[PDB]
């Protein structure tokens, strides 16, 4: 789940945490969480849960006051989090000079939370047609934070205004068919989120026949279906497989320029229509050796064929004595793009997916393993009604579209975290910049598979990685980083539109929007996570090699000698490693 | 109006202005304009129309040669405005040596306009069911910037698409009842003041009995009444007077919340809801 919860501020090199009085700030008396509580409310506002006294910035004499004020008022107040460290107003810090809380704008003072590191600025903020809530609130003359529990309502119920005395207009705490809430799918997706569940995902007809019938619904909602990463066609909320779809057949379903990259249900006739959901909108949310060719791969072989027929004829050789090429894994994709004679750029492979019912409902031809779908972002290809249906490899990444397959073209089929060679581990926090392991690239189908799995793993906006690519030079050159001994050419970048804008530093990994971009930030302390892929006199020699050696046993000598501190004792007669030409 | 016009980038100090070659850039050989021009276009670049050949930066060796590139390549290409200067890749100042334009990143040069005092860059950029265009585009093998006419279309057509060799969805040059042109309202009345008309004011009862009984215009569109000032209720695009309403008795018509900030008209019945304008769909700007 994803959650604000009551917290306490506490200094780094005194033992002391906030403590509010009458109209100031006191001493610690710390280590008792029966008063002292702290929590985030909206505006970026710091607001305490017993006293109901927030505080703020009042600039109006030369020393500005740091004292108690209503959280209703032209107070200006709102905090941020830098590096390590509070500002207020106008970089204004919160200085502590022992006992006291002012503002003298010093770049020396640390805040953490309660017994952890943390730079408590992690986690954002988190919160009548089922309107997010507005915290806090005043009612019956008194501040509230939370949705409590009275006699009047069912549950928890809040209010849905800045000022509920004036407007009157409450709502219920929403912590599911919620009818006659409009909302924004990404503020529905957020919403959902932070309680921890995700969208609809429809993975079988029965469920969707059972939402047809089901009366207490709308006509129109959302239910999930969207590409929240840019190079890939459609996805759910989760990772669920791309094997049930219901598009419609009136409109012509411009891919990404003339439509739009959303998809709107409708339940009536059982359509999902192209279209932009940024509007209001109800919606719901729950070792074997293979012959002559064929390359192995965890006990299969892959083969591809190099005959160009139809898909008919396709479907009727090598079903030879072999079945079609079946992807099942991430592994398999790599064997597709690595194999295929430079993939043949300007050209398409088949892969066979049947599909005779209706609406379309895609399943394996020998199997039932639909787990991953990899589709070009965004040609979906879904035809109104046709009873042959095919799939076909398109593009040097591998993409999954669907032709009219009544031309000839080649194809493949088959015979009889970790990722296959190297590991992947992440861990929970990483708060400085690679201390234990530098993650480096070389390739774009291990940042599309890092990328899955980042996918996979993280589930929210607001996050960040490490890629190895800085310099310490502070010249203007960027190559990929590593812990010394780097001087390998870059290959691939993908940068954003404008995305450097530092001279220097090192390049961040987000997510949220632009998924799978090299985001670039200052490297002085950024809190990011990574993830780390897991003979005058007794004399001995021979002219054989133009050059007087001097080797000894392993059985004769005191300890096991080698070449390694050699430089500390022939160097002193122009002495260096074995030389041969 | 406000539209990307063709310009020329000259130097404060020195009178040098940029002349493009082959490969590279050359002397000024300046005050004529029969083939040193440029514009803007979209990802922040910089493209000559004459040589259809536009400017980046390669860095792949320890000095980075400021050549020329296909527009159509992954050469990340982009250039940005500093307060009296131009920044390209990163921190990267189109640095001038008597001659040739390279990337030092220097931070002792201006960069202005043909004849006048401008930091070249305080003009934004300005530009299939009435999508904008795509500047530039490649098509018959050559570059293009401007929807050219031709004796296909009747007038000005331009591409709605990065790559039309591929996606083969065009449109009409958008320079009025567009139907069937589903666009944002934001987006709608941007590109109607790219045009340098304004949105619909509605005046007069006569101007909607004339509009409501109209064939040729969907039975849903935008009109623009809505609060770009935070601080007042209701207002036209233009400084039109609020005499004039049509409100909706279905919806309660919440202030701000529990509903939102944007008026939808129906030409069925003639009622003004309130909605979120931020979707497509049909609109009208006189």
């Amino acid at each position: 789940r994803a959650a604000n919860d009551p917290f306490t501020i506490v200094h780094g090199n005194t033992g002391k945490c906030i403590k509010p009085v009458y109209g100031w700030i006191v001493a610690d008396d710390c280590d008792e969480t029966e008063d002292k509580l702290w929590k985030w409310v909206s505006q970026h506002r710091l607001f305490h849960l017993h006293s109901q006294k927030c505080l703020g910035l009042d600039i109006t004499k030369s020393v500005n006051e740091l004292r108690m004020f209503s959280c209703d008022s032209s107070a200006m107040l709102w905090w941020k989090c830098e590096h390590h460290s509070l500002y207020g107003a106008a970089r204004y810090r919160l200085a502590l000079k022992d006992g006291h809380g002012t503002a003298i704008s010093n770049a020396s003072d640390v805040w953490k939370k309660g017994g952890s590191e943390e730079s408590l600025c992690d986690q954002p903020y988190h919160e009548s047609y089922g309107r997010p809530c507005e915290f806090p609130f005043l009612i019956d003359g008194t501040w509230h934070h939370d949705c409590i529990l009275d006699e009047d309502h069912s549950g928890p119920w809040c209010a849905t205004t800045l000022n509920y005395e004036y407007d009157r207009k409450w709502g219920i705490c929403l912590k599911q068919f919620n009818t006659q809430t409009a909302l924004s799918w990404k503020e529905a997706y957020v919403s959902c989120q932070n309680q921890g569940a995700d969208l609809l995902s429809i993975n079988s007809a029965a469920e969707l026949t059972y939402l047809k019938e089901k009366e207490g619904i709308a006509k129109i909602f959302w239910i999930g279906l969207n590409q929240l990463y840019s190079a890939r066609g459609w996805e759910w909320s989760d990772h669920k497989p791309l094997n049930f779809l219901n598009w419609d057949p009136d409109r012509p379903s411009a891919p990404t320029i003339g439509g739009s990259s959303c998809a709107r249900m409708d339940a009536e006739s059982g359509l999902w229509q192209s279209f932009s959901c940024e509007a209001q909108l109800p919606y719901v949310c729950r070792d074997t050796r293979c012959d002559a060719g064929w390359l192995p791969n965890n006990g299969f072989c892959y083969l591809l064929v190099n005959e160009s027929n139809s898909w008919d004829k396709a479907h009727a050789k090598c079903k030879f004595s072999s079945d079609l090429i079946s992807i099942h894994s991430l592994a398999d994709v790599e064997v597709v793009v690595t194999k295929l004679h430079n993939e043949d750029i300007k050209e398409e492979v088949w892969i066979g997916l049947k599909n005779i019912n209706i609406p379309t409902l895609f399943q394996w031809s020998d199997g039932t393993e639909v787990t991953l779908t990899y589709w070009d972002e965004n040609e979906p290809n879904v035809p109104y009604n046709k009873t042959p249906n095919c799939v076909s490899y398109l593009g040097e990444l591998g993409q999954w579209k669907v032709q009219s397959c009544e031309e000839k073209l080649k194809y493949v089929c088959k015979r009889k975290k970790r990722h296959g060679e190297t590991c992947y581990k992440i861990y929970e926090d990483e708060v400085p910049f690679g201390t234990n392991c530098n993650l480096t690239i070389t390739s774009r189908f291990e940042q599309e598979y890092l990328n899955d799995l980042m996918k996979k793993y993280d589930k929210s906006l607001r996050k960040y990685f490490w890629t190895g690519l800085r310099d310490v030079d502070s010249c203007g050159e960027y190559n990929w980083a590593t812990v010394g001994g780097r001087r390998r050419a870059v290959t691939f970048s993908n940068w954003n539109f404008l995305e450097p804008a530092s001279p220097g530093g090192c390049v961040a990994m987000s997510t949220g929007k632009s998924v799978g971009k090299w985001e670039v930030k200052d490297c002085r302390s950024f809190k990011a996570l990574s993830i780390c892929k897991k003979c005058p006199e007794g004399w001995q020699s021979f002219p054989a090699s133009l050059s007087c050696y001097k080797v000894f046993h392993a059985e004769r000598i005191v300890r096991k000698r080698n070449w390694e501190e050699a430089e500390r004792f022939c160097q002193a007669l122009g002495a260096h490693l074995s030389s041969f030409s």
